[PDB]
RNA sequence: AGUAGUGUGC
RNA sequence: GCUAC
RNA sequence: GUAGUACACUACU
């Protein structure tokens, strides 16, 4: 599937770039490239419009075609020309094609054409409606201004890529990037700046102390250059770049000497780079053990271990009942009957007696049911009615399973002992286990063996559950082996153990919510032997109790307290486990993690044992402590740094790896990591490159081979490199969030900040250096590299300031920016005494009351220098600053420039992210003015970084994966081209001779080397020299001097910023009672005198990422120049690519040379990478930096050898819990979005379905909707199973996986409607498009539908149509209180506006008189303030402002499941107290039968969710029209950006509100699509009805009606870069949908998909012309296939008989080939099928003519020895002269314009010519010239005399490029004539007497006429009578799939089963006589040649073979 | 007891 | 925290 | 100031 070009022209463009040297020649190449892009869009657009593609016809020809009756001279015409014309229903349309991204050239051509044709038109009286059609190439959408043109073509389906023009322009600007005659000519205009952002600067910057320090640090001339550069105004100078050129030429000497010295270091390097090996890992391990022993308390006792899993387990007893009361009685009689005397035994007997109800069970059940009936009858909680414990028998029963701790049944000593020593109620180095010990590893191993012994037995249960019963069909359809592995998981005791711990922990969390201080509760699970006592206590204290018959038959992961002997067997109690509800939340969701981990480690690997995988994964998925976190995150660095070529894994293991082994699984996993480090050294050389298939267009096969030679890490077996990287990188995503205590991480973060600040105060003094001193910057090199990079990026794009002002909204108001109006944290530096002491006395008073039922003034006294701070939200702080008139509604950049002076102190505080690493990171909360100023600086740096092709800003949404792939593929192509070019003579000599000479001849070949530096930077923001950014701001030409001066004054005040210590950190450190010894906190704060520390050199994390990105890419450009000069010293080639993302780096180096060894080059390149980072004040973290040959690794994205790769398991594991617990639909939608992101990153289909199954399971677990539970909707609706219920009513998702990954939870409704169309549309239009099936809904009989279908249509008609803001229906309504909502200023204004005398009605009428800011916000200050007051009435917003843990949200959605939480009033009023779920079900099914379903209801169902979205139309057309092709393996994967299927909401809703379209055509067409629906009047009928039944006019009802109206209009209107990983590169949109359906149907292989009709429709308006274009495309595919099939596979003597036999009785894609051939013969592009029309005999002069009219070739004559005739299309020259002197020269053209004369002179004087024009002549008017070019090169083109003088002047600029005149020769007489026809219709039949080929005929001497090619996979869609030819059926050859290959080897080595399809003899006598009806042309045989590189690989390419390699010979060898 | 910790907490 | 007196 | 502070699982085991 090639894009849009061919061999003939794409190779010519690639050649014409790769030889030129002149800037005029390069500009001509660029203008020809833009012209070819224009011509390509013109051809495809005219093909789409089904009009004739004209060739820039003049107005004379247009009028003489539309009035072919008048005199051709009288009525006038201008001398300009259109692109094409169109005259229909007596209106002439004039058409122009633009491929611009700007709209300005379109309107310039509009008012350039309009007035000249209005001069014409009111003479002949014809409406000339001129049309411009502007395609945007980077985002393909059409801009047709002529709205009188769109009613003929309301949708246009042009689906072409402009990428192969972009890469051509890319390599063109790559080649002449350093040129300067090129750039100023290819400039879009002159360099312009906009208005200043401020009038005045800051004179106080020049006397600021930080500037004084910066200035005194530099030498004197750099002080002069800095001062001279700040005061430089680019707008006031004659050249904008005179400053940058001046400073560059100043520092050039030191720059050149530095690059030359560092490049001369290529010879000083002996190649002993830091390899990893066994000694380095062993010595680093020994240093690690010494460091960890001297930092930890290393214990050798075994019983110092901590619980590896906080749970013990034993299997169930099938002899007992699984009844709740019976299990309660059994737990009581088992706890009381304990034999023996241990410590806590009498306490356990007393607790067994406290839950003893004896024989009184019915009383218990009745009492508890009465209480639950009273609790469930209210939405709110039951208030002011106390719970009395009822003495049932011997238990004081408070609720169901909540018993009172009776002091009469326990004695006080045992009670104290149990609550104190066992439960911990009222109780110096960190102790870890000795991982390095022998007996401790033996004990850990024995634990793993015992757990594998007990848990791998069978359950005895049935293996089915929700996952299996609802999704196992789809899972088994994608992969049977995943279904079998999942069945094997479900059979074992692993799954039952983790399911019991999930169910039991959910019950523990449900039960401990309302547990009291004197009650204990019992939690039960489905296992009738596993129990839990939840102790009185927010955290959870529980203890597992296991009943078991035989002793030692318990799963004990280090958690057991003791086993005891009871009645009927043994009883085991675990220790008390105290957990917070977050880790319990992760335990609840752990079966999803276990199943995902097991099936993902197991996936497609028959060498792994499943019980080993389960034994590892039950401990990693149930790990909720830091002990495994200390192993999973360092394991990446240890195993990858010991796998790599070069790293410092000794320094990482010695200095950074610190295992923290408190459990025994930590010890076992530590030994796994150690043995994998050793083994990873042992297996670097088992990584093999896959063979690379090329075509000179694309790389088809690529990557690493899939050999299982690698040693598996976490469990025994063998493994692939992809599976090895999975086992390395996946366990970091096993870690939990929120495991950190704030208590310790605030101290750790503050210590890190203050230690770096202290060391910088007392040790770091030098700012600039020259010897790579740490935390210094080389000054000359910084300045020179910045001047070079600013000159390149600024002279490339002149309007950069305008781009920065538009894209970042600098000219608009601050209320229109999402960054300044968010809900993030801000900071207020004021005097907040009163509010803090109010909340302090309230929490103390509260504390005292809770201790009755059984400080900030301290800090303000004990700290004098305390600044006072508070943390509001961002939107509230903007509201406060607008209400206090600090900020206004001016343009935001003027306010930022004012704030850069007005705000002089910056305060930053911090808090913990709570991430899943070992040491937590921190985010720095700034105050609001810091956010404004850093917004200005960072948006300037951001939009300068996006100019760079290798700075990863523009595509943050995983386009970095696509960029990595592009870089890797061009480095593969570079390595192949360079090694085959340099070593061509030596390989010719090797093949010549070829034994002994060949190897020593090979010894002197050019060796290829490919290197990838996967670098991290050490302390990126902390140890950074901030003074280099002063040179970045000062050298920037786009800034006025006042703007530079204010931004640098902000920089200087920012180096005086202060870090506020948070108040809880100080409350920690003041209440310590012992002085911490070497206290860095008390030193830096002067013994806690203050809470602020002046942080200076550390700019904080996340504040200057783009500025640092820009200087980091400058450092990498210096590195690139060093490497290029060093490899030119060796006279080799080099390609250096470097990707930069702030603190990450990926530099890839490809070198082909022959002088020295590769190890010395690796040593040089790594030493110079370190030095290039150090010269700009960076330092590459050499402990975390590694070097490979194959693997790239950018920000968690891989690239193996050109094949992209990602750990998709992180998105599978995130999908287990990621939800805010809003409702079932919203939770399910969030989880499925995570599964979609997994699919984009290369997840196989079966694991994606396992993820969707787990998502449905976890969402139904949250709301008690599992089958059989109380909210199971299955018996409350008319449905067979859960697939037949809509997702809004809590059913499961039934859809194809490609449909889920494209839309997701709109796939259920869409697939239901596609099933309805497949069931109910009439039988003739079954295989028709979706628009042709939706229109025939009118012929449905709705009476005899299925009642399930009527129910599902009525839900969608009445509830999904008129909904609010995929949408839900049954959301539970949480009763939350007033939240905090008192720190806010805006809520306070809402409160004293609510209780105001008539103020709220003023707000409501202000909203209603300007209603657009109900679904947007406002431009103005005032309306932003009014709308942010109005958003408090939304209870969703009020509760979203509250801080909230999601674990409590989970527990509350569990517990409020039987309570009436569904507001059925809002459900009922959409189609006409609170309600439970089941009553919502009953009432909805009752009220829905009250409504009626008509045909017009179904019409507006299909018009709302299919026909009004082009995405839904194309997805439905993919599912209807699919044809699945042939299976094949996924050998080369590739990245494809998801296309936009639609070919500001503030602007269009303000436009529709105030009726002003303000960009001019989008708004009026979109308000047409708004006004056309006309369903508005029912709203105001409801308004009048409410005014009737309430008398007075209502306003709140009018606001609710208007909000519903604008939201259901916003859904019609709806006002991202998504990269996928597909088995091939898609280019079009149909290619993407084909690859998406083929990828997502099996794990083992992908299918090719092609479609019947055009799947890209535009809507229900253009039907007939859509069918016309679809049939035209089918005709095109049919005859491309037939012509190439017949001249590729059939005998040359018999093809036209074959062709006529195909044309008569055959049909391609259900359309007869006769009809398709009539379509081609009658269309306007017959020239595309000239050999077809010739072989059938339907070819006319016009066709052929129109062929050389629109397409061409240069023709020379006359090599006699004196007159030359160079003819082209309407272009011919005649040149008359001797060897010395030329007499005259006559050009001949079609039009005489000075552009076309030079174009024709360029093209006609570049073919094979005689001589070099070697004389001159004085000259006065067009002439032929030549410039000289070094080593016998010249350029031959016609200039004007004036242009000869001008270009001689411009190349006589005082420069270094050596001057070459264009010395001119002979006069050119420019005439004009009609060009003759070069291809007569009768001039072919002699020329093709021996050309027997249906797809290629001769038209010239050496010009052919071809038909394009089409893939043979589409040959299965033919249909017809078997063509018996002797013994073969060629119809079966068309339907074959193994024999249609074009390779000779794949048919020669093919099978007899594949050939037995063809045989149909009926009486022959020889195979040789029957095989005569086949091809005799030589086929293509793939030949692979090894590439001389250190990652050694083979390339394979097609060849023409020899004369014997035919098709008949392959069939005969097969036979 | 559990969790966190070469910062005294829960 | 919340609810009632 | 006093009193109150309300609920899920219930399973093939
Ligand atoms: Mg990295
Ligand atoms: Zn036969």
């Amino acid at each position: 599937y090639f894009q849009g070009m061919d061999y003939q022209e794409y190779q010519q463009f690639l050649a014409r770039i790769n030889t030129a040297r002149d800037a005029c020649v390069a500009k001509d190449i660029d203008v020809d490239l833009l012209m070819a892009r224009h011509d390509y869009f013109g051809r495809e657009l005219c093909k789409s419009l089904n009009i004739e593609y004209r060739n820039d016809v003049p107005f004379i020809d247009i009028i003489l075609d539309i009035r072919p009756e008048v005199d051709p001279l009288t009525i006038d015409a201008p001398h300009i020309t259109p692109d094409n014309y169109l005259y229909i229903n007596n209106v002439l349309y004039i058409i122009d094609y633009k491929v611009s991204v700007s709209n300005e050239s379109s309107v310039i051509t509009y008012d350039k054409y309009y007035e000249l044709t209005r001069d014409i038109s009111d003479r002949l009286s014809i409406p000339i409606e001129i049309v411009i059609i502007r395609i945007d190439p980077v985002s393909r959408d059409l801009h047709i201004n002529s709205d009188r043109f769109k009613e003929l073509y309301p949708t246009i389906v042009v689906d072409i890529n402009f990428n192969q023009f972009f890469d051509l322009k890319q390599l063109l600007y790559e080649k002449f990037g350093d040129d300067e005659e090129f750039l100023l000519k290819v400039a879009h205009g002159d360099f312009t700046l906009t208005a200043p952002w401020c009038k005045t600067g800051c004179p106080e910057f020049w006397k600021h102390p930080i500037y004084k320090e910066f200035k005194m640090s530099m030498p004197v001339p750099e002080r002069r250059l800095f001062e001279e550069s700040v005061k430089f105004n680019a707008y006031e100078s004659e050249r904008w770049n005179t400053n940058l050129v001046k400073i560059r030429e100043y520092t050039k000497k030191d720059y050149s000497e530095h690059i030359s010295k560092s490049a001369k270091n290529i010879f000083l390097a002996s190649g002993f780079y830091k390899q990893p090996n066994k000694n380095e890992i062993s010595e680093g391990w020994t240093l690690m053990v010494e460091r960890v022993q001297d930092q930890r308390e290393i214990s050798k006792s075994l019983h110092d271990q901590k619980p590896s899993i906080h749970f013990i387990w034993g299997a169930h007893n099938p002899g007992n009942s699984n009844n709740a009361t019976f299990k309660l009685i059994l737990l009581s009689k088992s706890l009381q009957s304990i034999k023996g005397i241990s410590t806590y035994t009498e306490a356990f007997k007393s607790l067994g007696k406290m839950m003893d109800i004896g024989d009184k069970a019915i009383e218990y059940e009745e009492f508890c049911m009465s209480l639950k009936s009273k609790a469930r009858s209210s939405w709110k909680q039951i208030m002011n009615k106390k719970l009395e414990p009822k003495q049932i028998n011997n238990a004081l029963v408070l609720w169901e399973q909540q018993f009172m701790i009776n002091n009469d049944l326990i004695d006080k000593s045992e009670k104290l002992k149990l609550f104190k020593n066992f439960c911990g109620i009222g109780k110096s180095k960190p102790k870890i286990l000795d991982f390095d010990d022998a007996n401790m590893y033996l004990a850990s191993l024995t634990m793993m063996e015992q757990s594998k012994k007990i848990l791998s037995k069978s359950n005895g249960l049935k293996p089915d559950n929700f996952i299996l019963n609802e999704f196992g069909s789809r899972i088994k359809d994608a992969n049977k082996e995943t279904y079998d592995n999942m069945h094997k998981i479900f059979e074992t005791g692993y799954w039952q153990c983790i399911s019991d711990f999930s169910t039991l922990m959910k019950n523990i969390l449900s039960v401990s919510q309302y547990n009291r201080h004197n009650t204990f509760r019992i939690a039960m699970c489905a296992n009738n032997n596993v129990f839990a006592i939840v102790f009185p206590s927010a955290t959870v204290v529980y203890s597992i109790i296991v009943l078991h018959k035989e002793e030692e038959n318990i799963f004990n992961p280090g958690c057991l307290h003791g086993t005891f002997k009871c009645m009927n067997g043994y009883i085991s109690i675990s220790r008390a486990i105290r957990l917070d509800k977050e880790r319990c939340q992760r335990i609840v969701s752990s079966p999803g993690l276990f199943l995902t981990t097991c099936l993902l480690f197991k996936h497609d690997n028959p060498t792994l044992v499943m019980s080993d995988i389960m034994n590892f994964s039950i401990y990693t998925s149930l790990s909720i402590t830091k002990s495994v976190l200390s192993l999973t995150e360092p394991a990446r660095y240890m195993i990858m740094n010991s796998l790599a070529i070069s790293s410092n894994v000794k320094d990482y293991i010695a200095e950074k790896f610190s295992p923290y082994t408190k459990t025994l699984f930590s010890v076992y996993m530590t030994r796994l990591i150690k043995n994998a480090c050793f083994d990873a050294y042992d297996q670097r050389q088992r990584v093999q490159l896959r063979d690379i298939y090329l075509s000179d267009y694309d790389i088809t096969q690529k990557g690493i081979k899939d050999n299982r030679e690698l040693t598996s890490i976490w469990f025994p077996g063998s493994v692939t490199l992809k599976e090895y990287l999975t086992q390395i990188y996946l366990p970091f995503y096993f870690n939990a969030k929120g495991l950190h205590e704030k208590h310790h991480v605030m101290v750790d973060l503050a210590k890190t900040i203050l230690e770096i600040e202290c060391e910088q105060r007392e040790n770091i003094k030098e700012i600039w250096s020259t010897n790579c001193t740490k935390q210094t910057v080389n000054l000359k090199i910084l300045i020179h590299s910045l001047c070079k990079n600013l000159l390149a990026d600024t002279s490339r794009h002149n309007h950069l300031r305008n781009r920065i002002e538009n894209r970042n909204n600098f000219r608009r108001s601050i209320t229109t920016i999402s960054t300044f109006t968010s809900s993030k944290s801000c900071l207020k530096i004021g005097d907040f005494r009163k509010e803090k002491e109010l909340q302090s006395v309230k929490q103390k008073k509260i504390l005292e009351v809770q201790s009755r039922k059984m400080n900030y003034e301290m800090l303000r006294n004990a700290m004098p220098n305390y600044t006072d701070y508070i943390s509001t939200k961002v939107f509230d702080r903007l509201y406060e600053l607008l209400d206090k008139k600090v900020l206004t509604d001016k343009p935001v950049i003027e306010q930022i420039m004012d704030m850069m002076i007005d705000h002089k102190k910056f305060y930053f505080t911090f808090f913990n992210k709570g991430q899943k690493t070992s040491k937590d990171r921190e985010i720095f909360v700034g105050e609001y003015e810091a956010k404004m100023c850093m917004y200005a600086v960072e948006r300037i740096a951001k939009e300068r970084c996006k100019l760079n092709p290798d700075e990863m800003i523009s595509e943050p949404g995983d386009g970095k994966l696509k960029v990595l792939e592009q870089k890797s593929e061009q480095e593969i192509r570079f390595l192949v081209e360079t090694t085959r070019q340099k070593n061509r003579e030596i390989d010719e000599a090797i093949e010549a001779l070829a034994l002994g000479k060949i190897e020593k001849l090979s010894l002197g070949k050019a060796k290829g080397l490919k290197m990838e530096i996967n670098a991290d930077m050490s302390k990126w923001s902390a140890q950074d020299v901030f003074y280099k950014y002063f040179w970045l701001i000062a050298l920037d030409p786009i800034l006025y001097p006042q703007e530079k001066e204010r931004i640098l004054y902000f920089m200087c005040n920012y180096m005086d910023k202060e870090l506020i210590l948070p108040d809880e950190l100080l409350f920690n450190l003041l209440d310590q009672k012992v002085a911490y010894q070497n206290d860095i906190i008390a030193t830096m704060t002067n013994q806690l005198n203050s809470n602020t520390v002046l942080i200076k050199r550390n700019w904080l994390q996340g504040n200057f990422n783009y500025t640092s990105s820009y200087v980091h890419s400058c450092a990498m450009s210096v590195y690139k120049e060093i490497l290029k000069e060093a490899i030119t010293l060796l006279d080799g080639s080099i390609l250096v690519n470097s990707l930069v993302h702030s603190d990450d780096n990926q530099t890839s180096i490809t070198i082909v040379q022959d002088k020295m060894e590769n190890d010395k080059i690796i040593d040089f390149a790594m030493k110079e990478f370190e030095r290039a980072c150090l010269t700009f004040g960076c330092q590459a973290n050499m402990k975390k930096t590694y070097v490979t040959n194959c693997i790239k690794e950018f920000v968690s994205l891989f690239n193996l050898y050109g094949e992209p790769f990602s750990i998709y398991g992180r998105f599978l594991l995130t999908s287990v819990g990621d939800c805010a617990y809003i409702g079932p639909y919203e939770d399910l939608a969030s989880r499925i979005s995570s599964a979609q992101t997994a699919i984009k990153h290369g997840c196989p289909p079966s694991l994606a379905w396992v993820s969707i199954a787990i998502s449905h399971w976890m969402t139904s677990l949250t709301y008690n909707m599992l089958p059989g539970q109380s909210n199971d909707p299955i018996d409350y609706f008319p449905a067979e199973n859960r697939k037949d219920i809509p997702i809004e009513l809590n059913g499961v998702l039934d859809a194809p996986l490609s449909m889920i990954s494209t839309v997701g939870l709109e796939s259920g409704n869409l697939y239901f409607l596609i099933k309805l169309l497949s069931k109910y549309t009439p039988v003739m239009q079954k295989r028709e498009s979706v628009v042709n099936q939706i229109a025939e809904v009118k012929n449905w009989k709705v009476e005899d539908l299925t009642d399930n279908e009527i129910f599902r249509l009525k839900i969608l008609r009445y509830l999904v149509l008129d909904a609010e803001m995929g949408r839900s229906i049954l959301t539970p309504r949480k009763f939350t209180t007033a939240g905090s909502l008192r720190k806010l200023y805006s809520f306070s204004k809402y409160q004293d506006r609510l209780s105001s005398p008539g103020g709220m009605v003023e707000l409501f009428t202000y909203l209603l008189e300007k209603p657009e800011l109900l679904v947007t916000k406002g431009e103005d200050m005032k309306d932003y303030m009014e709308s942010v007051i109005f958003r408090y009435n939304s209870k969703r917003f009020k509760e979203s402002l509250s801080i909230q843990n999601p674990a409590q949200l989970f527990i509350e959605q569990i517990l409020f499941s039987h309570k009436p939480v569904i507001d059925f009033s809002g459900i009922r009023d959409k189609y006409i107290g609170k309600v439970t779920f089941t009553e919502a079900y009953r009432l909805l099914m009752r009220d829905l039968s009250s409504l009626e379903l008509t045909n017009d209801d179904i019409q507006v169902i299909y018009s709302y969710i299919i026909l009004n979205d082009p995405m839904m139309i194309t997805i439905a057309n993919t599912h209807i029209l699919s044809i699945y092709g042939s299976p094949q393996r996924r050998m080369g994967m590739s990245c494809s950006t998801m296309p936009e299927f639609r070919n500001s909401p503030a602007l269009v809703l303000r436009a529709y509100s105030k009726n002003n379209p303000d960009m001019a055509r989008d708004l009026v067409h979109l308000k047409e699509f708004v006004e056309n629906t006309n369903l508005e009047e029912k709203m105001k009928v409801r308004i009048a009805m409410n005014e009737a039944e309430k008398g007075q006019r209502d306003i709140v009802f009018e606001l609710k009606e208007m909000t519903r109206f604008y939201q259901v209009c916003y859904e019609y209107v709806k006002s991202k870069i998504k990269v996928f990983i597909l088995p091939a590169k898609s280019y079009t949109t149909t290619d993407f949908c084909s690859l998406m359906q083929g990828n997502l149907i099996k794990d083992k292989e992908w299918y090719t998909v092609h479609y019947l009709k055009q799947i890209l429709s535009g809507g229900h308006k253009a039907i007939m012309q859509h069918n016309a274009t679809s049939e035209q495309n089918i005709a095109f595919e049919c005859f491309k296939l037939i012509t190439h099939f017949a001249d590729s596979f059939i005998d040359s003597l018999s093809r036209s008989a074959f062709l006529q036999l195909i044309i008569d009785e055959f049909s391609y894609k259900d359309v007869k080939v006769s009809k398709l051939y009539d379509i081609i013969k009658n269309g306007y592009n017959r020239t595309d099928f000239i050999p077809l029309l010739f072989r059938t005999g339907d070819l006319r002069q016009a066709d052929l003519d129109k062929y050389d009219a629109m397409k061409s070739h240069e023709r020379v004559t006359w090599n006699d020895w004196i007159n030359l005739t160079i003819t082209g299309y309407n272009r011919s020259i005649t040149i008359i002269g001797e060897d010395n002197k030329l007499t005259y020269a006559e050009l001949c053209l079609t039009r005489k314009t000075p552009e076309n004369i030079t174009i024709s002179g360029r093209k006609l004087l570049g073919s094979r010519h005689g001589l070099k024009f070697e004389n001159m002549s004085k000259i006065q008017n067009y002439y032929i010239t030549y410039r000289k070019k070094d080593r016998h090169q010249f350029v031959y083109q016609i200039h004007s005399h004036e242009s000869i003088t001008r270009r001689n002047e411009e190349h006589m600029a005082i420069r270094t490029r050596i001057y070459n005149e264009i010395t001119p020769v002979c006069v050119v007489n420019v005439a004009e004539v009609d060009g003759d026809q070069r291809i007569l219709i009768r001039s072919l039949d002699y020329l093709n007497n021996d050309i027997f080929s249906l797809s290629r005929i001769k038209v010239g001497l050496d010009e052919f006429a071809t038909i394009k090619k089409a893939h043979f996979s589409k040959m299965v869609s033919f249909e017809g009578p078997p063509i018996k030819t002797g013994l073969l059926d060629l119809t079966e050859l068309m339907k074959s799939q193994d024999l249609l290959n074009l390779n000779y080897d794949n048919i020669r080595n093919s099978n007899l089963i594949s050939f037995s399809k063809l045989i149909c003899c009926e009486g022959s006598d020889n195979i040789n006589d029957g095989l005569e009806f086949l091809s005799d042309d030589p086929m293509n045989f793939t030949e692979g040649e090894a590439i001389h590189s250190t990652p050694i690989f083979n390339i394979y390419y097609s060849k023409r073979g020899e004369r014997h390699m035919t098709y008949r010979n392959a069939i005969k060898l097969l036979i």
